[PDB]
């Protein structure tokens, strides 16, 4: 109970879709009262809205052509019937969120795809309007369609995502009407279409993007959320912040935006925001193209603002959860970025800062890293065991088993590790034999071997990237082992 | 006769796509003879065919969701009705090059793009193959279409071009099926979505295109097209070529590609691709971007190349036009960029080439300068009269009447005059006084000014590229008249 019970609803809705087709033509704008027949046709979506439900024979839909009809009703000129589409788009995607089964689904969603649903749904979405509360209802439903289709099958988003989407998505945001829960959704599917997708962060930087990200954390700078609602949203505005970074040309624009400086402020003053600020900052500098990045920050003072949080870290312990490696992973990272980009009189001054007090710092550089190699050593004996273990059991160590290991390790701090040896390795190339007898003096002292230290750059350097291209990762890779050797 | 005895067809129409709609429903895969229903609805097709002729009250067909449906049925399981749905589509859209009305187009044209047109034509496009001359004169009609919606709207073209028609219409070249009118036709397509689109540029060599076209021009490097249409289609490839350099990420790829040295090589050998193959070298060259390209050109003895088409040009005359300025315009321009981007060991070969036999290329330069001097002059004398007589008529100058005088002295070869008195000026700042004595010597002898000189620089100059940036322009603008001193 059922099958095809509902092929009758195809069928119907159809001859209803048709019916309402012919009244309108018969009836010139300004006709008040053909109503009644618009009204009873869409009783049959809320009908099918029951579909979704039903175990998918979802194929019936498409050949039968149920998608492209619905699609056509996205527009129409009372929205009512529009918001019924998508009301009912909602459920048969999120349902559809259902592991399985996959072929009714599979082929819906190919429709929808083929039919350029995202196109029609902005649409859709731009003339919907005003706060009716039911429109409201309406721009969120569009939303939830996405979610789930992005969720999904995450490529429909990005072609989706440009067809116009993603242009209102960057409207809606800056629009000065108060916070709301639909403000924030936005801000959710935003954070999506970027997740990993190259092209929807030069789409997004193509637009002022950036500086329309900044403003709104902007707003944050001096003053917690209002309340976790709006908070949530903050920290999507970061994710979203963040990813855009990942692509190249997003760091020259963050850097005419004024990002480095907002990022640092809101570190300089310690809440709440300051713990994704740092975040963000430690992805400004990443690559080569960090290398503006990274001397801008040498000359607003970013010295003076990192360093502290790299021989202390907190808050042990602050309820949003900023700790504790991961504070430290991008403390690192963001001087493993200013070490292998800095150049000139802001290197110097990097450098100064690891002779100060006598090196405290490089003491506190050597305190990292036993704590996380005690870690790691660790994590490595367990995985041994379970490499002998499956010998035993016969199981086969595998790309899958291999994805599980490297995780334990990601856990145990490996990338931290690497950095902080990186680091390590990159002030013992600089001429200032303070430091370099500091480290070795250090590593006597006890136990530790400096060949231990090598063996881990080079699974930095192997991997060492990600990757940018093998000319890109094969030059790098010479570099990182370049510094082994006055090591 | 008639208005509106159509809208029984357009009522008609839908009555027939309905219960097609249902037929095929009923009939499951495999049921041979449904079809007389299916064949029937199509004459409808053929008979609104007739529809276009009819002074446009395309808005009916709008409103009254002819278009949707249409477009819808570019998707069907039989070609020949999607076929008939772009046949058709071709005479609304030919017929609607009429110069009006543009209420009827003007609203066709709107909802079929608000329809992801083109998106839909190229999954037909895509399924569309084997060459039954029936399938191979439904792509003709399918770029027909797009020739026409991009001639009346070229905006269309952009975003529908992305959809995935550019995809498509680099595969069609690349097809080692050989030449035939439709390979041709697409030629004229690709052209058409660069015309004047920087968006488009980007896609296409974010496709390796640049290697397509390159490879395409290729295989003429050392003989004629064996037709005369095959020949336009070269000039497409060409025209095609260009757009995308003027995009300057192309740059390096036209760099990567062997792209000069194919342009030299067709130069070298002289027919009759030759008179391109300049075209694209200058567009290589142009800019800063072009400054790769520059150095490249000289390492492979493109100065060897260049200066003697700089000292004589042909053909006096060839029928196929390449002439005459045309030819000096680009020569020239090269000349001009590689004087403003050369540097080091490069800069100074091409140096000593305007020292050869006693500066030769310098007695050259200025034998062009009078030539083009003399034809502006009188350009420019003809224009005044215009100018008074038009105060008599009481005819205001007029930025149309601007436009109209403007492309007078192009004709007459500003762009090149300016070119040369540039490279004039540009020659005068290397700090050797045979070239710069020779120079005055020759204006001096006799009866023009320097300053005359300095007043097109100027010209140039404020102008100066139109254009990157206020920032870049105004740069540029000093550097320019920069050398107006030490001249």
């Amino acid at each position: 109970l059922d099958e095809s019970s509902v092929k009758k609803m195809i069928l119907t809705f159809e001859k209803r879709s048709y019916k309402n087709q012919e009244l309108r033509i018969k009836f010139p704008d300004n006709p008040e009262k053909f109503m009644e027949s618009e009204l009873d046709l869409n009783d049959i979506i809320q009908e099918m809205h029951v579909v979704a439900t039903m175990p998918d024979l979802y194929h019936l839909l498409v050949e039968l052509n149920a998608v492209q009809s619905l699609l056509g009703l996205l527009g129409h000129d009372n929205t009512d019937v529009s918001i019924a589409v998508v009301d009912l788009l909602q459920e048969l995607t999120d349902i559809d969120t259902l592991h399985e089964s996959e072929e009714g689904a599979e082929v819906l969603i190919d429709a929808l795809v083929d039919g350029q649903v995202v196109a029609l749904l902005v649409q859709n979405l731009e003339r919907l309007d005003e706060s009716v509360k039911e429109e409201a209802d309406g721009v969120h439903n569009t939303l939830a369609i996405v979610e789930n289709m992005a969720e999904f099958r995450p490529e429909m988003c990005t072609e989706g995502a440009q067809q116009g989407l993603l242009q209102w998505l960057l409207k809606r945001l800056k629009a000065k009407m108060p916070f709301d829960a639909n403000k924030l959704y936005c801000s959710e599917v935003l954070a999506i279409l970027l997740q990993d997708n190259d092209e929807n962060r030069e789409l997004l930087g193509e637009l002022d993007g950036i500086d329309v990200l900044l403003q709104q954390l902007s707003v944050f700078k001096r003053h917690n959320p209002s309340t976790a609602e709006e908070q949530e949203m903050m920290e999507n505005l970061f994710d979203s912040l963040c990813s855009c970074l990942m692509l190249s040309s997003n760091r020259e624009r963050f850097l005419k935006g004024e990002g480095l400086q907002l990022m640092n402020l809101m570190l300089r003053e310690k809440k709440i925001s300051r713990s994704s600020a740092l975040k963000v900052l430690d992805h400004a500098m990443i690559g080569p193209e960090g290398t503006d990045n990274c001397h801008k920050f040498v000359d607003i003072l970013g010295l003076r603002t990192i360093f502290p949080l790299f021989m202390k870290s907190p808050r042990k312990i602050k309820k949003v959860g900023t700790t504790e490696k991961e504070h430290e992973e991008h403390v690192c990272s963001i001087l493993a970025s200013l070490l292998r980009n800095l150049r000139g009189q802001q290197r110097t001054r990097l450098l100064n800062k690891f002779t100060e007090n006598d090196s405290e710092k490089v003491d506190r550089l050597m305190e990292l890293h036993f704590k996380y190699l005690g870690a790691m050593q660790v994590a490595d004996k367990k995985i041994e065991g379970e490499k002998h273990d499956m010998v035993r059991r016969g199981e086969i160590i595998d790309n899958d088993t291999e994805e599980e290991f490297y995780l334990r390790r990601l856990d145990a701090g490996l990338f931290v590790l690497q950095h902080i040896c990186y680091i390590m390795a990159e002030i013992c190339n600089a001429n200032v034999p303070q430091i370099r007898q500091r480290v070795h003096q250090i590593l006597n002292m006890r136990g530790s071997s400096i060949k231990i230290v090598r063996h881990i750059i080079k699974e930095y350097a192997e991997n060492i990237g990600d990757g940018r291209s093998p000319e890109f990762r094969e030059n790098e890779q010479k570099r990182i082992l370049g510094l082994l050797e006055n090591f």
